[PDB]
């Protein structure tokens, strides 16, 4: 016994078992199925149209025969638009949402694993780190020119979340825990599985097991021309060493994080010309102020730029 849901445009079908598998006390795979027939209607108008939409309003997502009837009016109606057409985009944020939840839901079926009891940790990234993300990714504006790199990308959400919505030549996540590193080659394999099956275009990624502060990440921190760094409970000790990393990026380098690596307020004198200060610009970004009607949260943007040290210099000699 399985259920199964036909491609949007012809790839492999979705294939779930029956009893349908359950993600916890309140989410289920059949919900999953509900919202990807929903979704895939929404955007796809002709679907809509011949789809019998009355079974996406009265089901029984505990009766195996209301649940294949559903599934069996959608591939019909699939069925009936690939004839009508007979005769790849980047997703939109609702559908993104929807994708990144759905791949997690297939790739990290015993969360107690990761051990991460943190508030914005893998197992609530849909609460409010999607949302920050997305505000993220509209106010940096990244290029095919720049490289994005997550120090500590986990399961490898925000990898895949900017990767689906930037053309960032390339975007690397970096896990040294066993347990998210192992999830997070899941997370990518069911990612473009099932950007396919929804025939989604999402940028190049790569998502891999290390430690940032090795020797050989030093010279890519340095060529990275935006770090992630999701660093509020690194504690001081890791984030000397790191402050060490992005001393030797690019002018114009960025970095994201949850505890700003230089005081907002920074002013330059003879007594913190050692401090990362001297060489980089500080913003807090807040969507209150940036509507947002989510949680009271906010970002940090560092940009490198050596004329804050420089200025200083040529006031000493120019007084
Ligand atoms: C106690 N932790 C926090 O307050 C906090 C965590 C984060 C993030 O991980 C993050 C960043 Cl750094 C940038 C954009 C989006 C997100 Cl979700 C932000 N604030």
């Amino acid at each position: 016994l399985e259920l199964r849901l036909k491609s949007p445009v012809g790839a492999e079908p979705a294939v779930y078992p029956w009893p349908l598998p359950v993600y916890d006390k309140h989410h289920d795979a059949a919900h999953e199925i509900i919202e990807t027939i929903r979704w895939v209607c929404e955007e796809i108008p002709d679907l809509k149209l011949a789809m019998e939409n009355y079974v996406l309003i009265d089901y029984d997502t505990k009766s195996f025969e209301s649940m294949q009837r559903l599934c069996d009016k959608y591939n019909r109606a699939i069925d009936s638009i690939h004839q009508l057409w007979k005769g790849n985009t980047r997703p939109s944020t609702g559908l993104l949402r929807h994708i990144l939840q759905q791949v997690y839901n297939h790739s990290v079926t015993d969360p107690e694993k990761l051990n991460n009891y943190e508030p914005f940790s893998p197992e609530v990234y849909g609460e409010t780190s999607f949302d920050l993300v997305a505000q993220m990714i509209d106010e940096i504006k990244m290029t095919d020119d720049d490289l994005f790199v997550d120090l500590g990308s986990g399961v490898g959400q925000v990898v895949l979340q900017v990767a689906a919505a930037t053309n960032c030549k390339h975007h690397y996540g970096v896990e040294k825990a066993d347990i998210p590193a192992k999830y997070a080659e899941t997370m990518d394999r069911e990612f473009r599985k099932w950007m396919k099956w929804y025939g989604k275009k999402h940028a190049e990624y790569t998502l891999e097991r290390g430690d940032f502060l090795s020797e050989e990440w030093r010279e890519r921190i340095a060529n990275t021309s935006v770090i992630f760094v999701n660093n509020f409970a690194f504690g001081p000790e890791v984030d000397h060493q790191l402050k060490e990393r992005f001393a030797n990026m690019k002018e114009g380098g960025r970095i994201v994080s949850s505890k700003p690596f230089a005081p907002l307020n920074f002013r330059i004198n003879s007594r913190n010309l050692s401090d990362i200060g001297t060489i980089m610009r500080v913003v807090e970004l807040s969507p209150l102020k940036g509507s947002w009607t989510g949680k009271p949260v906010s970002y940090y943007l560092h940009t490198i730029d050596r004329t804050i040290l420089e200025n200083y210099f040529s006031s000493l000699k120019n007084p």
